[PDB]
């Protein structure tokens, strides 16, 4: 089986993306934020606290003919970015652009945080992260992709996110037609339940590469793209008056300045993300100043490939029995 499904900017910046997923009988369509740095599948709903739902579309599992309660089954999660959301647990059938699994952990929202209530156009997150980071508890579940993938052509799913426009994920199949020139695959740790893999160095505008190990994961769910201080402060001193603000919470920049593209590398392949991918708008509605798409990975604790530099390729996540990442241009 296969499926494929279009993935849809929130807002003008690429904040994030949103992709449609049928969720039960008759099937109910939820706009999910699909997310390659977690592992739960979970969802606002008709359980979710009347005063943190603003707008989204709930999922009502006792409208669903075939969701069934998990006894017992809770959840709850962090985000990187502080926010959080817990509940319970349904199984129901899910399908993504035409491929449906049956017994799918749909995890319900009981609460969220403020910055998912205060977000109408993110109905809940679609994790495809590794499964041993799934928060259920007693009984940990698996993601959808892990659901599915015996049931693929292939055991792969991709990512060909848009730079102010729609784009695509695929499961099961890579198409051809998508992408320029070649794929190059690169290896993945799951040691820490991510899609982690290293990069060989990286480029600011028409400088030279510079070789260096870039240990880092491929997370559809962060909108920015995170990195060693050296790297980020490199980038953004070919930036005139751009400067880190400890009052904003990172690099900004004058909104008059045209920026420099970044090279990242893919084994011996380079990815080039245009300069305009970098550039997140004003600070604030009016304002000069701003927010850079590139900032500091210190005191994540990780570096971060998130949607600024994943949307300037085709990105394969290869789920065989050894996994890798593929990148290629587009």
């Amino acid at each position: 089986s296969t499926g494929s499904a279009t993935t849809t900017p929130i807002d003008s910046l690429d904040d994030a993306y949103i992709t449609p997923v049928q969720i039960g009988t008759p099937a109910q369509t939820l706009n999910l934020d699909f997310d390659t740095g977690s592992s739960d599948l979970w969802v606002f709903s008709s359980e979710t606290t009347a005063s943190e739902v603003d707008g989204q579309t709930i999922y009502t599992p006792s409208k669903s003919t075939t969701a069934k309660l998990l006894s017992g089954a809770t959840w709850s999660i962090s985000y990187g970015d502080g926010s959080s959301s817990s509940g319970d647990v349904y199984t129901d059938t899910v399908s993504v652009g035409g491929l449906t699994v049956t017994g799918q952990a749909v995890e319900s929202a009981k609460k969220v945080s403020s910055s998912f209530t205060e977000d109408s156009t993110i109905d809940g997150l679609l994790g495809l992260a590794f499964s041993t980071l799934n928060t259920v508890s007693p009984t940990q579940q698996k993601t959808f992709f892990d659901n599915a993938k015996a049931s693929l052509d292939s055991p792969v799913f991709t990512a060909d996110l848009g730079y102010h426009a729609p784009g695509t994920y695929n499961f099961g199949f890579i198409d051809t037609t998508a992408y320029t020139g070649s794929i190059t695959y690169t290896a993945v740790s799951t040691k820490q339940g991510f899609w982690e893999w290293t990069s060989t160095g990286y480029a600011v505008g028409s400088g030279t590469f510079k070789s260096t190990s870039i240990d880092g994961i491929a997370d559809t769910g962060t909108t920015l793209l995170y990195l060693p201080a050296t790297v980020v402060s490199a980038y953004w001193a070919q930036v005139s008056g751009a400067k880190s603000s400890s009052s904003v919470g990172g690099y900004v920049f004058p909104c008059s300045a045209t920026l420099p593209s970044f090279t990242f590398g893919v084994g011996s392949a380079r990815i080039v993300i245009p300069g305009d991918y970098i550039d997140f708008g004003p600070i604030s509605t009016g304002s000069s100043s701003c927010f850079g798409g590139i900032q500091s990975s210190a005191g994540i604790g990780i570096n971060i490939f998130g949607d600024v530099a994943l949307k300037a390729a085709f990105v394969v996540f290869n789920g065989a029995t050894t996994p890798t990442l593929g990148f290629a241009s587009k």
